[PDB]
């Protein structure tokens, strides 16, 4: 914004300390959603290959699309672990708990789907209610985003 933003160095610096945590927290969450979606996509392209069958050598249990799924899923929980390590801010603590809930469920879901397809079991792949659990975490993360956005807005002058 521009002009008259902060009452003093104490007020500017206070707003920096909150915004710099917020930022780091949000970086971790953003990278965790992003690698869970790449994992879902990489399960999808595996399964579609599976379903074209006749196939070509090894495709299902082993070979490398599923290995890719295993890698991006194992990078998303690492970012979540960095998130979980961080100081819960008072203003963010409900949002953050609601996030862990749906995160836990969508991680587990994703991990399971990897084992279904590694077992070649396409009916279980499709039987799992994956999208409801993906969306729930989407809504929890958009709920965190909003609450971070309000906390962030209170750090500088309310008048533009
Ligand atoms: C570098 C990065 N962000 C900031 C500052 C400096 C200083 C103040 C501040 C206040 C609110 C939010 N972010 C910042």
């Amino acid at each position: 914004m521009g002009g008259l933003l902060f009452s003093s160095l104490q007020h500017c610096q206070q707003g920096f300390v909150i915004s710099n945590e917020l930022r780091q927290q949000q970086s971790e969450l953003t990278s965790t959603w992003d690698l869970m979606l790449q994992t879902r996509i990489n399960l999808s392209r595996s399964a579609a290959r599976m379903m074209m069958d006749a196939s070509n050598q090894q495709s299902s249990a082993k070979t490398d699309l599923l290995q890719n799924a295993k890698t991006t899923l194992a990078q998303a929980a690492a970012h979540y672990a960095n998130f979980k390590n961080m100081t819960p801010l008072p203003a963010m603590a409900e949002a953050s708990a609601n996030v862990d809930e749906k995160y836990q469920r969508y991680q587990a879901a994703l991990a399971e789907l990897i084992q279904f397809l590694d077992n070649g079991n396409m009916d279980a792949y499709f039987a799992q209610p994956t999208q409801g659990m993906q969306n729930a975490l989407g809504e929890a993360l958009g709920n965190y985003a909003r609450v971070s956005e309000n906390l962030y807005r209170q750090t500088f002058d309310q008048s533009a």
